[PDB]
């Protein structure tokens, strides 16, 4: 039947030492709250109603989904008040999952398990077994079934030696929610209301807990500073670079690969150490990527090898490109197949031609360049005369000579042959060899200067 | 006496999800098959039968020897199987030692403990010790003995508890291969013809098997998908990072650092962070390379400083030469003692004379510069001229001024002083200062443009 | 009372293969002896003692503090004979800690702890619990105090289960030392004088020895190879990198980050994986670093983004500059307040003014460029004459046309706009559109060459 989440994001984060709402610090590039809430919708939720204490102003600017409710908990009077914030808008016919925007792991494959396991009437709940479960509360069980959960400060010497513990996830149906949620008292040493009091209410009724465990203990880690946020990237990267490798991408060292996005892989792909694909990446067949690459939402053809220490930000490649080493590729950017892309080049909103060369050196912005084309080094296309951008326009098969200046916009026929260092202000027609030059004159006699 | 080597390529290697053979996949930038092939030719192989059944055409265009021999496993019906097809090919007198092209760490050191612990008539077999030994098969020993293998499937509560495996790995004489192999039979659940039945034959007719171990566990590793030869790929970086820093070379981070090929180092030499070398690297005394550059089958004398994020690929440098950072080094790059290249510089079949300065932005293919020359930030030899390579070539004290251009093939004489933005045709006699330059005019008025 | 150190520093070191003095070799970019001689300074030293065997002229060469006292060991017979050698020096009335230049990371917190648990006129010593203390002196207490340091090779089967050792650090009064190293004798296997005999000494006479134990196993680690000075490299940058993040700077991957030298931050830093910093550095709030960046000695403003592979030297931005990917700053870099700087452009005693640009391919040395400057692409500032630099001044509101050549000394006024690919070589007035340029011909016919 339908369901419901609500995500918790209600802690001050003080040992962040931020100006930015702890669940908005970011996970393999998406904030933590974000994983969060692309599990709930990739489980359907019907709402995802997200409850916050602090940072209104910054989490409204950074999170929108059209289903996303917003829940304020005015005072931090514990998890249990958090949900009776959001219970008003409980329907009485959903389940209602409970998350946390501080931790961002938990799987869509585990929660779909807690919901299956979630008995009528009654609640599931995500336990954990740990090899040291000191301080987390325990999960009691008499004759296989859960009881109760004893927080460690209550647990007797013998109770201490439970390794199951309540990870505080949590799935139960709307109306009983409701009435758990009234029934929740804060008399106890921190004032707060307990949102595990639930658990004894619904014991207490006749009702049954069911647990269920995540498959890998990251699933529940929860962050409250940065060493708990950059572990878990470390353990998160790790699990996508063996599945990579799993799946027959060559990582060559999978301890220097990160992915903060997604990729989708032909086969026999190849990625030395130190690269780091962000957004959306797809990549051919036989993608060769070198040491210390950055790429950004691009899709790279089938064949292609892009040299080390390359920065590519939403560019296209078609197959059987060379770019790099050393080569800035930014949006717009655009070789066909088998062009060629050397050593300190830039292009920007720019088509390289097919089997075109820009070797060397070359800055090359809002330009089309025809096929066969060699850009010679020192190139450079000036598209900005100080307020607006202007276009440069090669035909196919022209060979611009070394050092040579486009002054867009400007455009270059089919055949043409542009001189070495000349500067290129007006149209060329076809095979026009076209040169801007004096002739070299030899002083007799200069004495070079002494300091 | 004469000794030969099966090498076993004739797994499927689904798992790897490739086009390419599964022992051809690269480890420290070599084939795992080539270095079996070559702890086989270090041993002194007389002949190595390599066993494949899929994939010729892609193994006999990558692997040449001239005492290589080619079997075709012509059905996938086991190891011992693949044997019989090379068991032809054994002489009478000769030990054959078998290996497998995807356990590619095996050491010469072990293989020959392996072949001295191999008594007449019987077996030589290369046992490991496993903390956790299953799925392997058992090594039974009476009083001291070996006397057969068991499988994990047929063992005993009591011989599950044995440590020692069989690693597949074993040594016998040729004839009594030949005897062993034809009694071979293939009555089993797989219907696969196993080589361990060879151990019981041995055993049965009277004759000894002897076992030794590797050193270590990695050398017996195999691997079937790309996540187990990433892992074998740290392990052996690790281990060839322990034994340069034992050795005396100061790896600053052995965790990022990879050596694909050989070096030869002199004393001090310093070597930061995530650096590659590749091929065949030749280091003098007291090289510093900077964090993050890749060096390939090149040569850099004592005391150069190799700056950050530098490409060198099959160049020369002399004694105390300084590069980069961002220096690009193509083949034939040639640097005469106390020369230095600075940051944006790419030198190609070019030679840079005794204490000459390229220090940015500057682009040297094709070319011969002399001792003590400045090439100006912005140079560019234009050695291409469409069809052919032309060469550069400049003498001894010359200073070449900022943004100068070279047009190959000219000769530039020695105390040439050329000017800044000029552009060089023709040949230049000795002290000529020589230029190309239009006094510039100044516009009374003009408006700039707007948006 | 007033307190003096001495650091050891006579090994011979022959197991780092080095022609530089063990104790020079440098951990997080300073000397190990260094790191001891500013701990010893921290704590408030009147005198640091470093004896020495070898290397003396190196020594004195890099180690210059105001109370460094040179002491000559002049034959290596053991640390007891070491301190008879800086014994001549102390006061009576002083204590004398005992340190190890190779021992470098021990901290100011353990050695105060050290020096208050000091009885009068005994020792106190610096142990340390081991899981394995196989070859370490084991300290021997009865009835709670200790007693005496029994060596491995003499200890008893049951003597070799303490777990606590010796780690040779310890303090006693310099009139106590004066005693106990005159009674110091060499009869034994090796023939060298044991400090450690003095432990038995002041117990024997009825003086107490009192032991304190570091917090981490770390600071009492020594260095004889260089297996041993990366592996403490690493320990030291993982708690440096633990420090940063719980302080509140993000580090993407801890692992592959390196400190070399000092860090003050602001809040909401973001550093992402392989970035140096070298000597003094200085964030401001909401700094972020991109992949590979090396910075040192550099000062960064609020809201800067240095962008992938920039390498940072002695330079200022203020706040809210862009440079990179690709960035070289050199020495006198400055940016003001939202200046930005491409890929491929260098940077040297030059300041460029607020929210000008120099994006792409540029060499700015020795130049002062005013507000609102737009530096075209391909832009050199010729300072180099051969013999002497000269200073190239560029006024506010400027248009630098692409592939420009400044040949300094020239200013530029105010509004100026020059023309791409003209050469300045005289100054230009106030809104003076200045070119030098030839009009391109267009060649009729020309055949292009053929190989
Ligand atoms: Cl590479
Ligand atoms: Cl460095
Ligand atoms: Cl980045």
């Amino acid at each position: 039947s339908a369901m419901s989440v609500v995500i918790l994001a209600a802690g001050k984060g003080t040992r962040m030492y931020s100006d930015l709402p702890k669940v908005l610090h970011t996970l393999a590039g998406k904030p933590m709250v974000q994983h969060v809430i692309d599990a709930a919708n990739d489980l359907g939720a019907c709402a995802v109603h997200l409850v916050y204490g602090h940072g209104g102003d910054l989490l409204r600017q950074t999170l929108h989904e059209d289903n996303l409710n917003w829940v304020l908990q005015a005072e931090q009077l514990g998890t249990g008040h958090a949900m009776q914030q959001a219970a008003p808008f409980f329907n009485d016919d959903e389940d209602i999952l409970m998350l946390y925007g501080d931790v961002p792991l938990i799987s869509v494959e585990t929660l779909q398990r807690l919901r299956a396991a979630k008995p009528q009437g009654g609640i599931g709940l995500l336990t954990v077994k740990l090899d040291d479960p000191t301080g987390y509360g325990r999960i009691t069980r008499e004759n296989g079934q859960v009881t109760g959960i004893v927080e460690h400060k209550d647990a007797s010497e013998a109770q201490r030696q439970i390794q199951e513990i309540n990870t505080g996830i949590l799935i139960a149906g709307g109306a009983d929610l409701k009435r758990w949620l009234a029934k929740l008292t804060n008399n106890n040493a921190q004032g707060e209301y307990y949102i595990t009091d639930i658990i004894a209410m619904a014991h207490q009724e006749g009702h049954q807990i069911v647990a269920v465990h995540p498959q890998r203990l990251s699933e529940v880690e929860g962050v409250n500073n940065r060493l708990q946020l950059a572990r878990l990237e470390r353990v998160y990267q790790a699990e996508q670079a063996e599945k990579l490798l799993l799946a027959g991408v060559m990582l060559r060292d999978p301890a220097r690969f990160d992915l903060r996005g997604t990729l989708q892989h032909g086969r026999d792909v190849e990625i030395d150490t130190n690269v780091i694909l962000e957004g959306n990446v797809v990549l051919g067949d036989r993608v060769k990527i070198g040491a210390g690459c950055v790429i950004k939402n691009s899709t790279i053809g089938d064949d292609c090898e892009i040299s080390p220490y390359s920065v590519v930000e939403d560019a296209q490649l078609q197959a059987a490109c060379t770019i790099g080493p050393f080569a800035r590729l930014r949006p717009g950017a655009e070789l066909l197949e088998g062009a060629h892309v050397g050593n300190f080049v830039e292009m920007k909103k720019a088509r390289l031609g097919k089997g075109s060369k820009a070797g060397h050196l070359t800055y090359l912005g809002d330009a089309e360049i025809g096929d066969n084309v060699n850009i010679g080094a020192g190139t450079i296309t000036c598209n900005y005369d100080g307020a607006n951008k202007h276009k440069t326009i090669i035909g196919d098969d022209v060979f611009v000579g070394s050092d040579t200046q486009l002054v867009a916009p400007v455009t270059v026929g089919n055949g043409v042959t542009i001189a070495a260092g000349t500067t290129v202000t007006r149209n060329i027609a076809d095979n026009e060899l076209v040169l801007s030059r004096v002739p070299q004159v030899h002083k007799q006699g200069w004495q070079r200067p002494v300091k």
